[PDB]
């Protein structure tokens, strides 16, 4: 179609670039600049809105296709095929394409404003700076390709259930938890600090798990999903919590989007993260809340996911 | 006898709530409320002075009970049999009944002082109602049974050598190790975070090691190491930290402990619990002293060990 | 020679303390005494001046004398052979005779100042105090034949490479890691934190790659790199960061010290250090510096690595 035609002639530009980018660096895991979480959280609610607008079957391709890539990585910076390049910068586009303009443009406002100005240089300096001018040379075609095809308006927001098994034990669960919920502190910088000996490839292929279980999922139940973040977002107090409401509304939403996809998709999720998590890193969490509150709140997720397994 | 044909009573009563209570709740590591250390040593130390009063033979026995039970449990929540239920409760009820009553409602009304009142129902929201309600209907018809056989005085003290190998190396160990005492945060909730990557089963074979030893050991050093607590308590400062006087008579009575079991039943205990103490624990540990204070403990515990395995 | 045959009227009076010592005690670690890294990076600025005038073929023999000496241990209290102990202090009077003799009390001094008066006694009380006064006197008669060939002036210094491929890189290296270089406590006490779960003797295994690795680089290098250290001591701020070009110097002398040693031998040190290293080392020391200045560091050091990979 258009923008696969499109996306050819940007790898043309763009895959030189790909190739000397360096993309096992951990400066990704990393804010562009410093950390400003509330500030940040502006920038992904643009994000959380613009994916609730978009097609759900574009969305799905779309994460297909990075699962594709990721299958494909060669070398010692961690690059895709060339094939792939081009085949997850086509998927993008026609998402971007399903989304207004102005829905677009706010994520780079918002997220241009927490990066630092100084970032683009940097990454520059890490490649050949002839190869980077041509790569964005040719995302500027790219764009205006994406901009012909790209629709006028937002489609309309996703239903949601009121009183499925689902929705009422996550009334209990979110009850039981909202007291851990509460004392989390969610403007700490300590869930960006790496995992204690996982590479970055080894961490991509426990994220694979969940890219692959994206692409399962319903896309209603995940537009609603994302519609409730949103709505948990606007109100958060000072300390970033969202209202018990808006919680529950989110772990409702979650557990349907679990119950979309088979218990192996999910297991599959567990497991590669069991891999990669060391065990410490609960421990710390923990240490840090009330833990009559953390136990709890775990207690209460056992039970929510009897209810969310026998949906599923 | 009596009390074990009580106790097949209270199972017919109490073994259906048994069977629903979640024994691997992670809750149970935790106070029953807000940690209050000092309070709780009060609680504690009622528990020792009425361990001191018991039978030998019957704490021996009612250890023994645990390790039987121990072996015996399967399922989700981690329950015991039915018939080593209830070989717990009756050999419990026999330890119960060789103390005075007054020496039993210490223990309960210092336990209730640091027990948030909103435990019970917590603990019964978690269970079926009815099942919990006639548990403890079989419980008060159980402690009737026990209260006719309850003894009316205390047995007395027991017998303490003085000058023997251990009790003047246990001297050294003591001058050497009081400074490193004295720096550990005795009123801390760190002993209550949680072993990272063990499960409560695992847990458990590991305490299973310790309640064995405990059911070898002669029971009248027994006795004489829980006298020595008790007196220890007695002369805490304002941060918890017992006097060195008292401190070198509890290194004496635990050495005793160790000698009067073979070293196999020692090892056996340190090999389990270096099966589930992650190597952060010790070094957490040591972070928070003077590292020159741990080391002149530590050097000061490997000589005198080497006194306590001649002993033995 | 001389000093050999000395070595062993050395060893027949020392022998015997050095059997006693429990070489594998964890307080050798720490300082001996309080520790105050300002005044103990004076003492060390003392050794460096003084290896920096050694002989470096005796140096070498001296490193290979301790490679040899941690392969002959045997006991619970770490002791190598009689004939390495006579072996190792052959060596060490050798190199002690190569530099002038105000050098080596400037080190007597230096570390006397940062010796808590108290640890000489401590020491010898863990030990029988004949042997220790046995072995001190034949210190004492050891050294008098040491003096008597010893220099009277020292050495000249080292040439000083300039423009090769890895001074060059050296620079690169250094501009962008020196904020990081920043922000690390050099005053703190973690660096003397043991390594969970590492036992002396595992420890003292990964150590002797280092020694090996010394034995075989380049003397000429090595005496570069530490007159380079020299320099950096003197330039140090209130919180002991040098200044920006004495690092760059010392990365330079750093990378030629590495190239001046096979791949193997680089290899063996780091798969041992690798596997004494618990995974959350690292961890705790990014996090205490900016995230993004350590990755800039870590990122130009696989760069630089390169060019010493190159000339090595
Ligand atoms: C249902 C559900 O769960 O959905 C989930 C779905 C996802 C996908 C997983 C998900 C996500 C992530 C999302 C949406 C990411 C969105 C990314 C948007 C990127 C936008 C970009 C780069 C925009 C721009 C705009 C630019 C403008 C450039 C210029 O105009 C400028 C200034 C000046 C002009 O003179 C010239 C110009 C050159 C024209 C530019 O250069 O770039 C999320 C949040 O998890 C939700
Ligand atoms: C650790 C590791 O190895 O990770 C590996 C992971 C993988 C996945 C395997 C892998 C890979 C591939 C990757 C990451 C590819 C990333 C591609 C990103 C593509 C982004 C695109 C196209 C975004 C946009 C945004 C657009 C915006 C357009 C507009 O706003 C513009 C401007 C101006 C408006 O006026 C009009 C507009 C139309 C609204 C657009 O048109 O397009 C790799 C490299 O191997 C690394
Ligand atoms: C199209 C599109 O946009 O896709 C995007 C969609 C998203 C959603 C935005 C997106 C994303 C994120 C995704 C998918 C996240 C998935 C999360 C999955 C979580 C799964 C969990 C917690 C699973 C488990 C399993 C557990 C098991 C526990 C037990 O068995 C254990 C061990 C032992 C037993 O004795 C007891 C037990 C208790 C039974 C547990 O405790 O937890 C992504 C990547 O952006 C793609
Ligand atoms: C910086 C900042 O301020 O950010 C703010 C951002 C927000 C969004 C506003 C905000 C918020 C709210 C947040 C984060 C809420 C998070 C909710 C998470 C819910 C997750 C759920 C339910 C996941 C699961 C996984 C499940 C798995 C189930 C199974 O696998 C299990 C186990 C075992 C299998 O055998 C069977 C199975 C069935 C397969 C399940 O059943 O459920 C907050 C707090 O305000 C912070
Ligand atoms: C570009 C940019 O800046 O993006 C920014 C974007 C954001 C969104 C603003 C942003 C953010 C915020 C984020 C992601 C927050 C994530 C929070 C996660 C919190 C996780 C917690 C608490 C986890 C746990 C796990 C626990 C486990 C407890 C137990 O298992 C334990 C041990 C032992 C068992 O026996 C009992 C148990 C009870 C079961 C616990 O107790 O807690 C950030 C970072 O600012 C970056
Ligand atoms: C030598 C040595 O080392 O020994 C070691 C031995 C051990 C065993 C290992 C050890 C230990 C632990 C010990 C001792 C534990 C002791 C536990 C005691 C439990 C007591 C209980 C539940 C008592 C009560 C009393 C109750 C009263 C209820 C009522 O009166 C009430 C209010 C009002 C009335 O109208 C009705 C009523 C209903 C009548 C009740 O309901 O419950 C220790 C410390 O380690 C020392
Ligand atoms: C993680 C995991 O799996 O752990 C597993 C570990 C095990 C061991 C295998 C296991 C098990 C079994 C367990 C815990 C059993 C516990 C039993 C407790 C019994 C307690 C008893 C009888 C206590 C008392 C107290 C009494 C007090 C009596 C009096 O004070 C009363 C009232 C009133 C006074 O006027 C008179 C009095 C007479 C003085 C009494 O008469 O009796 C299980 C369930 O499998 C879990
Ligand atoms: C009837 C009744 O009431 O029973 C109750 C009685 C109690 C007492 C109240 C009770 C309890 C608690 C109990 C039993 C606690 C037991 C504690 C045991 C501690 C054992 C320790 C530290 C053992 C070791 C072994 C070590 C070995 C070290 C070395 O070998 C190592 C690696 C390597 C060698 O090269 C050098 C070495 C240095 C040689 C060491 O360093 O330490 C309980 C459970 O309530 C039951
Ligand atoms: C909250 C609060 O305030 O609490 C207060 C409570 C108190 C009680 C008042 C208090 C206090 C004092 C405390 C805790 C003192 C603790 C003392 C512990 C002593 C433990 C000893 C000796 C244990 C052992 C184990 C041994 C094992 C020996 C062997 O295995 C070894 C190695 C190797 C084998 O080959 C041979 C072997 C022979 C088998 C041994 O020889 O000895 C304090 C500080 O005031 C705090
Ligand atoms: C190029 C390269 O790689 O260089 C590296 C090489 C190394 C080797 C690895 C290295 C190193 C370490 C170095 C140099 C260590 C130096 C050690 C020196 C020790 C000196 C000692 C013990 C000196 C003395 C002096 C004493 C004096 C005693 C008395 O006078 C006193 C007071 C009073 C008199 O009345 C009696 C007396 C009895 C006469 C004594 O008793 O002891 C470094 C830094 O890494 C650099
Ligand atoms: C964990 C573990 O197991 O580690 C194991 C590691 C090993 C390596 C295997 C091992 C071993 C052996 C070891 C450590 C041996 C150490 C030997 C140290 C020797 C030091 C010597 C000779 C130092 C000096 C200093 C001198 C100074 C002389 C003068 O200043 C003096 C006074 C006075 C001036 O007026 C004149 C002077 C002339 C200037 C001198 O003449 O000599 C062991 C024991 O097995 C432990
Ligand atoms: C004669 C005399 O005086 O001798 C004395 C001389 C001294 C110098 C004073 C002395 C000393 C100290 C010494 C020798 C120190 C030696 C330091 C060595 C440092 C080596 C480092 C960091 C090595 C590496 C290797 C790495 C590998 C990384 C990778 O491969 C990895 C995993 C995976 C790939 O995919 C990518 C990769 C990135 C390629 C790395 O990242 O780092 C001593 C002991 O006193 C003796
Ligand atoms: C207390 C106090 O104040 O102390 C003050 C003390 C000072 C000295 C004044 C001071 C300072 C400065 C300091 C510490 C600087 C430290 C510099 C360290 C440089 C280390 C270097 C370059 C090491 C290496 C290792 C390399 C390995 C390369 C390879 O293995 C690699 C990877 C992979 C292989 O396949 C190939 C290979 C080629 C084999 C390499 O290429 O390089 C400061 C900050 O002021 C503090």
């Amino acid at each position: 179609d258009e923008i696969g035609d499109a996306a050819k002639k940007l790898g043309d530009a763009s895959y030189a670039f790909a190739k000397e980018v360096d993309w096992n660096n951990g400066i990704f895991l990393q804010a562009p600049g410093k950390l400003q979480p509330l500030e940040a959280l502006k920038a992904i609610d643009k994000m959380i809105v613009m994916g609730a607008a978009a097609d759900p079957k574009l969305l799905k391709a779309a994460a297909e296709a990075h699962h594709k890539a990721i299958g494909s990585v060669s070398g010692p910076n961690g690059v895709t095929s060339r094939a792939d390049w081009d085949n997850v910068n086509a998927a993008l586009g026609r998402v971007i394409a399903s989304v207004p303009e102005n829905m677009v443009m706010d994520v780079y406002d918002s997220v241009s404003k927490i990066t630092d100005p100084k970032v683009p240089a940097y990454m520059k300096s890490l490649v050949n700076g002839a190869d980077a001018e041509k790569a964005y040379e040719g995302f500027l075609a790219f764009k205006d390709v994406v901009k012909k095809s790209q629709v006028t308006s937002a489609a309309g927001p996703a239903t949601v259930p009121s009183g499925d098994k689902i929705g009422v034990a996550a009334q209990q669960l979110s009850e039981a938890s909202y007291p851990f919920l509460k004392e989390i502190d969610w403007l700490s910088d300590v869930y960006m600090k790496p995992l204690p000996g996982v590479s970055a490839q080894q961490s991509l292929k426990a994220i694979d798990k969940m890219i692959v279980m994206g692409a399962q999922a319903d896309g209603n139940a995940l537009k609603a999903a994302a519609e409730a973040h949103h709505k948990a977002i606007g109100s958060i107090d000072a300390t970033g919590v969202t209202s018990a409401a808006d919680y529950a509304a989110v772990n409702a939403a979650l557990g349907r989007v679990i119950a979309s996809v088979p218990k192996s998709t999910v297991m599959d999720v567990y497991n590669a993260m069991a891999g990669v998590t060391d065990t410490s890193i609960p421990l710390n969490m923990f240490s840090k809340v009330n833990p009559l509150d953390a136990n709890a709140a775990a207690k209460a997720f056992y039970t929510f996911k009897d209810v969310v397994q026998a949906a599923q």
